[PDB]
């Protein structure tokens, strides 16, 4: 179906049971090392703090972090690479009480314990070297 | 004026006196560390060898390299950062007899000695976190 603009910005709220679903594909082969970045921002401004930073170097590594009062905190680096060269991915990020859980094509792939309350999130940005066909934030829970 | 598609691909030939001129701007503030990549490819295929790889992490560093028979060679890393936060840039890459010379907004900023004859180049790709308004390869010289 249709392409969303990239970089993609949507105003968002998150609490426990919220799911962010992202369908997309890398713009180029893994040999050229395309990136994907998903940032959960505390304001609509791109300079705002990031509760959850998720950055894929396709075929190589994933880094997760937070930016709190303008400053990057403890990097978590993963060599877990469920993303397939040249394929569409479906990414689903669940807000559990203790952490974010990242599902890649239906497989649990990364978790990241909450450093800031998910209620602090006001915006989600999806950007770098991807096309996007689907973006959804679920709003079913009290 | 109008935006070119990014990633941007143009079939190209280079020899001594050839200039590649690129006008663009980063998609986001330097705090979010947008990238720019310019690759001079030996074929139209994106998997093809790269005679000259130029990768800016805006506000941080520049790496230059070649990919020869699929393999990255000796990285050159520069902390020279003439790019201004939130500004349009003009990038001009000249083919001199011994090297590429990179001008940023009219200032000599990087050089890269030839590892492969520039005549090997068949394609130029400009990609990552930029908008593009201008791309030109000059063809004035014998
Ligand atoms: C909560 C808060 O003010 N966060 C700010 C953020 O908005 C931005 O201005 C950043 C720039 O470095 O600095 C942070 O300290
Ligand atoms: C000259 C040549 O064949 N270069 C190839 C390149 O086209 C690509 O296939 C790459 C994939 O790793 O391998 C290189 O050795």
């Amino acid at each position: 179906m249709s392409l969303l603009p990239v970089p993609y910005t949507e105003a968002a709220s998150l609490s426990t049971g919220s799911t962010v679903t992202i369908k997309g594909r890398p713009l180029v082969c893994f040999l050229n090392e395309p990136y994907l970045q998903v940032d959960f921002h505390t304001e609509m401004k791109e300079e705002s703090d990031i509760v959850f930073h998720f950055q894929v170097c396709f075929g190589r590594r994933v880094v997760m972090n937070s930016r709190e009062y303008g400053a990057w905190k403890q990097q978590v680096e993963s060599k877990n690479m469920p993303f397939q060269d040249g394929q569409e991915f479906e990414l689903s990020i669940s807000v559990l009480p203790d952490k974010y859980q990242v599902m890649v094509n239906g497989q649990s792939s990364y978790t990241f314990d909450h450093r800031i309350k998910p209620e602090a999130v006001k915006m989600v940005q999806v950007w770098r070297d991807i096309s996007l066909t689907k973006f959804n934030v679920s709003y079913l829970k009290r």
